[PDB]
């Protein structure tokens, strides 16, 4: 059990399924020029929630999840899975076999 | 509340969010020899969870999430929003203000 930030100031703008659904993409650019930054890759899902927690007004047309601006994600490493928890609001929660990301720092 | 069981024996081969997240898009084949079937469409989503629940072997290199066979799937309408539930071992549960499927 460690616990660890990553992934400052990035905006999260997709979550993708590969590998016949074993393996969860999320990608992000940065929040100054706004290009591409890098992914977070969870290989071999254990679990995945996503609570919007009455935080996103559907009433607001111009509210949406993406882009998800994001101080800092928090990055939990057991003996067997590791775990990423984005806490904006909305939550998510993902446990995954292993967990990797690109790139190592800015 | 009203529960009823829609889309039986299919198969589940994406799931897809919209460009701004707001829509949750489930996609089916048949399980006869997998034509597409249908689709489930969640918006305005409110919470998304998917349990693997140890059922995809990852020791087993051929498992896989998808596709995922799935006999039938509960669908509630409750007076505000709409869940779906797929209870195959894995567990995926959608709750949206709307969600709408074809074929009916």
């Amino acid at each position: 059990h460690m616990k660890k930030n990553i992934f400052h100031n990035v905006s999260l703008y997709e979550i993708i399924f590969s590998d016949n659904g074993n393996t969860l993409t999320l990608s992000f650019t940065d929040t100054i020029e706004g290009n591409y930054f890098g992914y977070i890759k969870c290989s071999n899902i254990l679990n995945f929630k996503l609570d919007t927690n009455n935080f996103v007004d559907y009433e607001d047309k111009e509210d949406s999840l993406f882009p998800l601006f994001i101080p800092e994600i928090e990055l939990y490493k057991y003996q067997f899975y590791s775990e990423i928890i984005i806490d904006v609001g909305i939550i998510i929660k993902i446990s995954a076999e292993t967990i990797n990301f690109e790139p190592l720092g800015k």
